[PDB]
This record gives structure tokens, sequence and C-alpha cells, in this order.
């Protein structure tokens, strides 16, 4: 039995829990419950190998800054997430999340994950951001941040539509199988 540990971090409401549950359970949560700390598990098949990937969900809320790092030890891959309909959430990837991850997870592969990809072209979302002179995050913007934080890959996904959800955890599992070779 091959076992690896994934930890997902990023701003509150950036869409971490919905990504984990859609990958592992296969249904979008009908109701929104802010996370404190939860652990899931998913069978991931990449390159003929079956990996039991432990999904360590964390609190994006800054009120839970203190106890969040208890999730990090013995991690094999880190997903730092942001919401594509929130440029501010991509800022916090650089301003908060990379500093924390690097304090506790020296030498790990990081996948930068743009969540809520379905909201980029959402006419409702575009109109609402345009009111505050904001635009949804572009793939080029995520690509530059990926490069600046030294993230291995940048992947865009939508838990809502299940677009690019599998590609996130397949890349994460491959990365985790390199981090530890036993
Ligand atoms: N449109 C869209 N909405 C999403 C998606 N994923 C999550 N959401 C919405 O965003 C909100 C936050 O979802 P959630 O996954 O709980 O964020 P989180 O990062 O876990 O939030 P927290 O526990 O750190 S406070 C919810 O209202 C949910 O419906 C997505 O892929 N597309
Ligand atoms: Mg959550």
């Amino acid at each position: 039995e091959i076992r690896r540990k994934l930890v997902i971090v990023g701003d509150g409401a950036c869409g971490k829990t919905c990504l984990l549950i859609v990958n592992s359970k296969g249904t979008f949560p009908e109701v929104y419950v802010p996370t404190v700390f939860e652990n899931y598990v998913a069978d991931v098949e990449v390159d003929g190998k079956h990996v039991e990937l432990a999904l360590w969900d964390t609190a994006g809320q800054e009120d839970y800054d203190r106890l969040r790092p208890l999730s990090y030890p013995d991690s094999h891959v880190i997903l730092i997430c942001f919401a594509i309909d929130s440029p501010d959430s991509l800022d916090n990837v650089q301003e908060k999340w990379i500093s924390e991850v690097l304090h506790f997870c020296q030498g790990l592969p990081i996948i930068l994950v743009g969540c809520k990809k379905d909201l980029r072209h959402d006419p409702k979302t575009i109109e609402e951001l345009h009111k505050t002179s904001q635009k949804p995050v572009t793939p080029e913007q995520g690509e530059e941040v990926r490069k600046k934080i030294g993230a291995y890959k940048y992947l865009e996904c939508s838990a809502r539509t299940n677009e690019g959800v599998r590609e996130v955890f397949e890349a994460a599992t491959r990365a985790a199988l390199l981090t530890k070779t036993h």
C-alpha cells in the first residue's frame, strides 16, 4: 500500500474543501461550512501505481493561523490555492501562504491551484468585479505567481463543473512519489 500526504492551503472561501470533496467523494457540497481541520483519503492511479493520497484540509480563515501548521509535518506535496474570481486571494499566495508553507515544508513540491475556473467567463461574476474595477485572474497572471513562489506547476480547476479536478491530484500524486521514493 503506497501512502503519501497532501496539504491544501489558501484564503478562506478560495474553494479548498469543495475541490477535496469533489475529487474524493464526487459531489459538490450543497452547503458552505468553513473548515477548522479535516482529513480525507482518495485512491489515485498514475503511471500504473495506486497511491492512497491523504487529503489534509486546513482553515483559510486567519483566526486559525495558530494551529494550522500542525497539518504540515511529513507532507509530500503542498497545494497553495486562490479563487480565480478574487485577485486579492492570488496576492495572499505571495503575501502570506508561500512564507508559511516554506517555514514548515522545506524541500517539498508546490502546485499553485486556481479554483472556481467556472467564474472567469461567468457574465454575473464579470459584471460584479467590474463594479469595483477588478477582473477574474488570467492564466498568465497565475503562471507569473507560480514562477515567483517557485511552484512546480500551475493548474486551473472548477469543483462546481469538475473541470481539471483529476489533473490537480494526479500531478500532486506524481510529485509526492518523487518527494519520497519509499
Ligand atoms: N463557482 C464555484 N464556487 C465554488 C467552487 N468551489 C467552492 N465554491 C464556493 O466557494 C465557497 C467556499 O467553498 P469552500 O471549498 O468551503 O472554500 P474553503 O477554501 O474550503 O473555505 P475555508 O474552509 O478555508 S473558510 C462556497 O460557497 C462554495 O460554494 C467552484 O469550483 N466554483
Ligand atoms: Mg474549507
